[PDB]
């Protein structure tokens, strides 16, 4: 079977198609027009893009697809270097950072987290109660502020003190003007060296026992191998977390809020379960954990904006996919997320609709039908830290306050490496219940 293309533009073919700010919205309407899969040509490039389930759980086989270097992430790799994002699995140093970092996600790894991600938490109730009269919530701004402060502390016991300030951290602002300028940037460079350098300085002049990721990645060794990370690999995994640690996290809470604000009984009924959990002044990680229907909006709002919108994949050989689309070795492929989780014959008519309900079932979701960390060995390695940092967050947001959509905000996606409802903001009434 022939695959269909989307219109071309000469010798150009395909690619102006991605001059816009928001490529991967425009790539969901030609998804929306061309169906499951379509070929995308560049001058000396070609890509499949992929939006139906059938074709993804084959894409997902990881013995016939290998996670494949998006351009994107080519150009961050100038920055993470071989950081366990930015590497090709068949790096030595993916594997072995992989094994050495995997212990920092255990169960017993995310309850050692908890108490720090109640700290920064308390410090976003505590800004919210402490505004005046009619003020609102810049939404994703504030969560940028949350997500940021709590990598830093739990992952690195680096304090951003992002809620100190009115605009964002110098780190933050050099990471985009830096990048951006790739595609003073010397002073940036410096900006994220200096910090890096201080977080390792710091940790190895305390006097200080710690079982942290940084712990981890400063003396943990990898079993096969039996070797640590060599310095030059640290830096990398300290740029890589501080960064995926948060972004897309931020999102995800900006988006759930969102969609809760737009759909009241849903927010009613995500309030009263965080009103009947959470009875203690600081929620315990047990709390979290029976924080259900919160967890469901948590994932309702990723399957709609899954905030790392798209993963890239290569042909480890040739192959057939599908039955119907021959592929030769080293062929890429790309997911496109927010169209798979909008596939009928997995999720109904009514996959517009915002029903943290549909999850009430996991077990009934066919294989592969919901990818938001992406997959197999080369999945988020961080996808328990962002679910109950988001939990316990987002609980806390629904049992302090009341919500109000004052502006009638009409959402706006911005893209970068991520997504976010730009502009978003809201009211937020105290419930008046202390911490
Ligand atoms: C809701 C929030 C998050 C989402 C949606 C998300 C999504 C993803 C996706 C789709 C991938 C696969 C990328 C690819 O295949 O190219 C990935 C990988 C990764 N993520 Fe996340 N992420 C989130 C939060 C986090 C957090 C909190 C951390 C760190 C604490 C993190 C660290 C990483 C790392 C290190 C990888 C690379 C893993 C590897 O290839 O070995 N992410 N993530
Ligand atoms: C936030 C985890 C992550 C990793 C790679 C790309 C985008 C997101």
């Amino acid at each position: 079977k022939e695959m269909p293309q989307p219109k071309t533009f000469g010798e150009l073919k395909n690619l102006p198609l991605l001059n816009t700010d928001k490529p991967v919205q425009a790539l969901m309407k030609i998804a929306d027009e061309l169906g499951e899969i379509f070929k995308f040509e560049a001058p000396g490039r070609v890509t499949r893009y992929l939006s139906s389930q059938r074709l993804i759980k084959e894409a997902c086989d990881e013995s016939r697809f290998d996670k494949n270097l998006s351009q994107a992430l080519k150009f961050v790799r100038d920055f993470a270097g071989d950081g366990l994002a930015t590497s090709w699995t068949h790096e030595k140093n993916w594997k072995k950072a992989h094994n050495i970092l995997l212990p920092s996600f255990s169960q017993q790894a995310m309850k050692g987290y908890h108490a720090m991600m109640v700290d920064i938490a308390v410090q976003l109730v505590q800004k919210w109660e402490r505004l005046n009269a009619d003020e609102h919530i810049e939404v994703p701004e504030d969560m940028t502020r949350l997500t940021l402060d709590t990598i830093g502390l739990c992952g690195f016991n680096y304090r951003f003190n992002s809620f100190y300030r009115d605009q964002p951290h110098p780190f933050i602002t050099s990471m985009v003007r830096a990048l951006d300028e790739r595609m003073q940037f010397q002073e940036d460079i410096k900006v994220m060296n200096d910090l890096v350098d201080k977080i390792i300085a710091d940790r190895k002049a305390s006097g200080e026992q710690s079982d942290d990721l940084l712990a981890h990645m400063l003396n943990g060794k990898d079993p096969e191998t039996g070797e640590p990370l060599d310095d030059e690999n640290i830096r990398y995994q300290i740029i890589t977390f501080l960064i995926a640690g948060h972004e897309t996290t931020s999102g995800l809470l900006s988006f759930a809020l969102y969609f809760l604000v737009k759909n009241p009984h849903v927010l009613q009924k995500a309030a009263e379960e965080a009103a009947r959990v959470l009875v203690d002044p600081v929620p315990s990680y047990k709390q979290v954990k029976q924080l259900k229907y919160v967890g469901m909006v948590l994932n309702e709002a990723l399957r709609l904006w899954p905030t790392a919108p798209a993963f890239s994949l290569y042909a480890k050989e040739d192959t057939v996919l599908g039955g119907e689309y021959p592929l030769e070795k080293g062929d890429e492929l790309m997911v496109l997320i927010p169209q798979l989780h909008r596939d009928k014959t997995i999720w109904g008519d009514d996959v517009e609709e915002f029903r943290p309900e549909r999850f009430e079932n996991p077990s009934a979701i066919p294989q592969h039908a919901f990818k938001p960390f992406g997959n197999g060995q080369r999945a988020c390695i961080g996808q328990q830290f962002a679910l109950h940092e988001a939990t316990l967050v987002l609980g806390m947001m629904l049992k302090h306050f009341d919500f109000e959509d004052h502006t009638n905000y009409e959402l706006d996606i911005k893209e970068t490496l991520t997504l976010k409802p730009e502009g978003f903001v809201v009211k937020a009434k105290s419930k008046k219940i202390p911490l």
